[PDB]
């Protein structure tokens, strides 16, 4: 497995090669962003413990969006930590249903249901131990998709970006999620405008995890400082999305 490691002081990667989970540590306890698959949860716990941190000290678990590869492990990690789960309303409703009634997937990819304790509204902030966590509503991939802005105790800004992907989604006359095109285009604009020091995302290949991890492990302390990376992720996503919409318009 990918061994857990420090992205930056107070910021730790505890996920797997593909599925992000990020631990923000503070003297007042910790914040975990995302939790992989249900099958990932034992490994994420082991990774947190291998860094010398306690599950019991995690105060909040924040979700990007309510698909099995980000929310699947939340039920278990919540039980082990006692953390309060934070998510947007739409993600909370989908988590309560274990991923079922998904606008594009239906019931094809369910996961353990979990109760969200605290809803997040756009721009809402939580403070813990010198760190500020703020929700950035970035819908499109799902109606409740959320990116997370973190102001660290040293003043650095971290963005944890959600998915901007629309895999197999009908974009024209989608009766289950009618506004998805307008939503995702606004999400591109919202993210590319963010001031950011450290760019992370909920899949390692979206932010160059493996290459940056290798450089960091070999002494490049600023490997995860990537001020233009979020803009580049948006640009790649926009190009693919606009090609997708044009392709669907050509033969609807
Ligand atoms: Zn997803
Ligand atoms: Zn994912």
């Amino acid at each position: 497995p990918v061994q857990p490691f420090a992205i930056w002081p107070g910021v730790w990667y505890v996920g797997t090669e593909n599925l992000s989970s990020v631990l923000l540590t503070t003297p007042q306890g910790h914040i975990l962003i995302d939790a992989g698959l249900d099958a990932s949860a034992p490994q994420i716990r082991r990774n947190i413990e291998a860094l010398g941190f306690r599950m019991a000290d995690i105060r909040y678990i924040a979700n990007s969006h309510a698909h099995l590869d980000h929310a699947g492990g939340i039920a278990r990690l919540k039980a082990w930590s006692g953390a309060r789960v934070i998510a947007s309303h739409a993600n909370a409703e989908q988590m309560a249903r274990g991923g079922k009634e998904d606008f594009a997937l239906g019931d094809a990819l369910p996961f353990p249901p979990v109760t969200v304790d605290m809803e997040a509204q756009d721009g809402q902030q939580w403070h813990l131990g010198g760190v500020t966590l703020a929700a950035i509503f970035t819908p499109g991939h799902l109606p409740g998709a959320t990116s997370w802005k973190v102001t660290l105790a040293d003043g650095k800004t971290l963005i944890y970006a959600d998915s901007l992907a629309t895999p197999g989604y009908p974009l024209i006359n989608n009766r289950n999620y009618p506004t998805l095109v307008e939503d995702i285009r606004r999400s591109f604009a919202r993210l590319e405008a963010q001031q950011v020091d450290i760019f992370l995302a909920n899949h390692g290949e979206r932010f160059g995890l493996m290459d940056k991890m290798a450089r960091k492990a070999r002494g490049e302390n600023n490997a995860f400082i990537d001020k233009a990376g979020l803009a580049r992720y948006v640009a790649q996503s926009r190009a693919a999305f606009e090609k997708q919409l044009a392709a669907q318009r050509a033969q609807p």
